[PDB]
């Protein structure tokens, strides 16, 4: 079928093409911000709201990518084929968990509404031309 | 953090491990149950209950690993890394989607409490002997 | 536009997908049971329900590719292409009269509510591995 | 059987055999017809009234010969009689789903009963001499 | 996006195929019935109904598309050139505003359920072959 | 008659005069800023608010004028009148769909009210010599 991750969040796939690839900080940065922080929600035996439940899965598949990753450098035979998986699951791959952890820990940490008046208030931002706008770009307040 | 899938759905990874791994369906055909009688709760714009919203993420994160395989098909330079790393998704890493998919195609199919006395009431059937036990083992009522 | 044949009677194409291509009986079957059991609600000159309705345009329409059959099997040059166009009728194109007069006339038979039932109680069973369902499949009860 | 498209709707193909062939208009102009005028009655998912049932099997089997037309275009050995096929999908097969199409598309916009009081009144008007009958046939009113 | 100019208002832009492309007024005409009748409900500063708000546009629209007629008469070099894109402009792009300006001057002075029961009496009359439909075509009754 | 594009909705064209014509976005980016946000709203079949009927107008008009460049580019003789034309409709003609599209995209994004209390706004930033003013012009607030 034809599945969007945020589809029923309040907010479609193509929305979050407004921010560009650089802008989600790294992965080992939201993890951190989400085990460093939710560590009794997360692994709290009932689930709080719908982020909470589609955060677990970001990040245990994101748990299995690591092992695949750990599996893979200890497997193959070509190290170039090794560190070209290696290196496409942290490019591309990777890439995807860091929409995903971002508009959830950005969701549960500042509303789910801030955000998506965040997205519609930075796709505006960049879409402008690098003239007649502002040196920083929108922000998220709580 | 340590974030269990099932936590909070009323079942622990222990819980499951009762099922041995050959006893899950394979993952074309959980995909295809739940893309031919869900496909009006899943691409739906609103969630229904927490498994919807947890089943979302487990096939659009094995759609993603499926573009691994599509990817990895196509980009490396050893054929036998490549099919290792092929094999790989489909061996164990496409194990742990045929638990969580399972869990929730018969979760909300039979009810999330059936399912809870299945696995009880299944793994009291395999901890026998092969001499000791049943014929059949216990199965699922709507 | 997207027209389902089954979307207004409480199925989907996609649901039918549970179905195996063999599972359905030959059309020869069919259309004797209906023309053995539906001839003096068919033939009659007013529609009972939704699916007598349904039911004349598959047994028509069939009836036009049987035509077309007889047709080609005296009009083209090459007896190879002659069969081929033949055995096309007879393969794909005719087991979508395969479903479908199945589908209605186990739907006029056992209920409306009992193909829906039962269509997901066979396709719950195939998805299953082998090992651990039944030795029949599902069944119709009136 | 002895199906007849029309027995239950108030007409038989004898009835219809007063519009002369040349009447229907083309099958390029009635498909058009119902899908701008009837597409939220056709696709929606519950049937409407024992026209519209009718009407989805004239399109779909129709939608089926094009697809016979687009295959056989593409799958002969002798042109002559690859032309011959599509022209004869174009001349008497195809307008049998002139009248069907043409009979369900003026049944639901002019009324179920002012199209039988139309055949009625247009075939007295070719049976009389063409020195006699008005410099124009009788017209179909909402 | 897939923007119909009339999907809002009771049509199609597949709805107003019927009338053939010969039937619709002038430009200059449209512009003249306009602006000699509706020069009180334009050019104020309220809008009226959602047809004054879009035929604002089609004027105006129709006003940019004039200016380039006039500035491509004296900047192009190849005259051949000139007169080719001076006549595309009022053959086809002044055919799509001769559409928009008739649907709407014909909507806000016959009402906008008369013109719906228009075109669907309209495409009625052409669909029939010329010796067999009547002598004028249908008409607008306020 | 004298139609001013947004005489209705709380601006004149002249008040649209403080934005430099730098200021506006590009015109795919204004399309896409509506082609991925409001794809529901302008291609549903009843009109919200006076902006959404103004804004397929925006977009279709828009639609053709492409459509003159997609035409221009294959039928003239003199490439240079090509260009030119070409040129031409990208310059100051899809300038005035650069205003139109900014002001209901921005309208129906931030509020009809929070624009003109923009332009306001923006109007007497540029207007103040660049020495006793703030580095960055004003900016809009949901
Ligand atoms: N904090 S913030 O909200 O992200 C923000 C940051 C910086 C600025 C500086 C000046 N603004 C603009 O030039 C501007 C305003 C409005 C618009 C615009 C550009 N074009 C669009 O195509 C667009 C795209 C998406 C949604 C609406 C729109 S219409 C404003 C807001
Ligand atoms: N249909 S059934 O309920 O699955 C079922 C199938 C087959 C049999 C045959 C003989 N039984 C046993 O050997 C047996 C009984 C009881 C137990 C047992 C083994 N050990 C466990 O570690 C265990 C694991 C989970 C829950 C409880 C237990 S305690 C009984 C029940
Ligand atoms: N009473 S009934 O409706 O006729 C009837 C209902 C159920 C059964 C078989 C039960 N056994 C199982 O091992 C089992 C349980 C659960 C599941 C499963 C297998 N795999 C799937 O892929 C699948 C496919 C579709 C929907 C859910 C699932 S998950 C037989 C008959
Ligand atoms: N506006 S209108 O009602 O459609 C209309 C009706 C009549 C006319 C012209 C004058 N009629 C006749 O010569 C006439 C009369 C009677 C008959 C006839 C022809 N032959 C038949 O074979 C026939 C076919 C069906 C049913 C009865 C009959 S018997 C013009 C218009
Ligand atoms: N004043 S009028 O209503 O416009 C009118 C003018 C002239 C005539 C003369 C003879 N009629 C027909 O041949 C005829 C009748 C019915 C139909 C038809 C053709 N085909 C269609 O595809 C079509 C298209 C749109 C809506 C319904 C239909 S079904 C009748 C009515
Ligand atoms: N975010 S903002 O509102 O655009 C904005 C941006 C930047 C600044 C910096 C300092 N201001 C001024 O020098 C100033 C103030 C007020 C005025 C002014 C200049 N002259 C005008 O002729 C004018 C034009 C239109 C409307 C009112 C006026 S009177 C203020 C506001």
């Amino acid at each position: 079928m034809d599945i969007d991750p945020y589809k029923e969040f309040g907010a479609t796939v193509e929305l979050l093409s407004f921010l560009p690839s650089d802008f989600f900080p790294s992965v080992r940065d939201l993890l951190d911000t989400a085990a460093a922080l939710y560590r009794d929600a997360l692994e709290s035996p009932e689930h709080a709201s719908p982020h909470h439940t589609a955060l677990r899965q970001a990040i245990l598949a994101w748990g299995d990518l690591m092992t695949l990753a750990t599996w893979v450098g200890t497997n193959l035979e070509d190290p170039a084929s090794r560190d070209l998986v290696v290196s496409y699951v942290n490019t591309n791959v990777g890439l995807k968990f860091r929409q995903l952890l971002w508009f959830h820990i950005s969701a549960l940490t500042f509303g789910r509404e801030t955000v998506l008046e965040y997205l519609v208030s930075f796709g505006v931002w960049i879409r402008t031309p690098p003239a007649y706008r502002p040196p920083n770009a929108p922000i998220l307040s709580t």
